[PDB]
């Protein structure tokens, strides 16, 4: 019954560490340490929780490591290194036995994401990540996902999951179901791979949350959620909070209830148990 939030971030705050942390998103400016995530978690019933880089650089997973190291609530660290450099297997050397269980590039931010994945030093380290057992997070927005395909069918020998269900285009949902259809079709091109598992995270930030969130907000991700859960299966779907991000759009609270909401009204007993992290723990290898 071990319950699991798989995606969440820390940071000690500096404006310019965090580009992505833009205007409008004064919420996220400050601190986010271990202290603040406890009782949120506790409130959930959520046992342990898994911390993933949210900038570039071997320093993050040195800071997440730390900070898993002294507390027992984080089970697992995905973290970021140069994935291209031949010294990766010696300069990963340090972590292995400890809550590293994966890494994660911001493959979105890349201008050809095609050519990137197919780089021949990028290859050779994902190769090297899969043969170790490391798993892979694969992080783009919805019409990237076709860049990403072939990547995923090639490295099969370990578990890729796809952070926030690929990133639907829910601002746009609004118009009509073009952007629901495309991102679907998607969706389930890479769902057909035995191998890539889906998180159920980061999708109240994807709507339009500036203008505050709304009931077809509501409505349009559930279209997600039962198009993710009719893709993957209920065996391969993964609670995350993405918090703090989450608070751009809602609080930790509500983002659990949105989910655990959808769930009772979808999902077996059993199915739940899964979704809510058994599915994490046996993909990431969690104790
Ligand atoms: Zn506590
Ligand atoms: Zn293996
Ligand atoms: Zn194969
Ligand atoms: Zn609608
Ligand atoms: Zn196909
Ligand atoms: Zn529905
Ligand atoms: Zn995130």
């Amino acid at each position: 019954a071990l319950r699991i939030d798989s995606h969440q971030h820390f940071w000690r705050y500096r404006a310019a560490d965090y580009p992505w942390i833009g205007a409008g998103m004064g919420v996220l400016a400050r601190d986010y340490l271990p202290d603040a995530l406890h009782p949120l978690m506790h409130a959930q019933a959520l046992g342990a929780s898994i911390a993933v880089q949210a900038r570039a650089g071997r320093d993050e997973t040195a800071f997440l490591l730390e900070l898993a190291c002294d507390e027992a609530r984080i089970a697992a660290v995905v973290g970021w290194e140069d994935l291209r450099a031949p010294q990766l297997a010696e300069r990963v050397a340090e972590w292995r036995g400890t809550k590293l269980r994966g890494f994660r590039h911001q493959l979105q931010d890349e201008a050809d994401v095609r050519a990137f994945v197919d780089d021949a030093d990028f290859a050779r380290g994902v190769a090297w990540l899969q043969a170790n057992d490391y798993v892979y997070d694969v992080l783009v927005f919805e019409r990237q996902l076709p860049d990403v395909q072939a990547f995923c069918a090639r490295h099969d020998a370990h578990w890729l999951v796809l952070d926030h269900a690929g990133k639907p285009a829910l601002a746009e949902f609004d118009r009509d179901d073009t952007a629901l259809a495309r991102w679907r079709a998607a969706l389930r091109e890479l769902a057909a791979l035995p191998h890539v598992v889906c998180k159920l995270s980061g999708l109240v930030t994807e709507a339009d949350w500036r203008r505050g969130l709304r009931a077809s907000d509501l409505r349009h991700i559930e279209q997600c959620l039962d198009a993710a859960l009719d893709a993957f299966g209920p065996q391969r779907l993964m609670f995350g909070s993405d918090w703090p991000v989450c608070l751009l759009a809602a609080s930790y609270d509500e983002v659990a209830s949105l989910v655990e909401r959808w769930a009772e009204s979808r999902l077996s007993a059993a199915e739940r148990s899964a979704l809510w992290g058994g599915t994490a723990a046996r993909c990431y290898a969690l104790p």
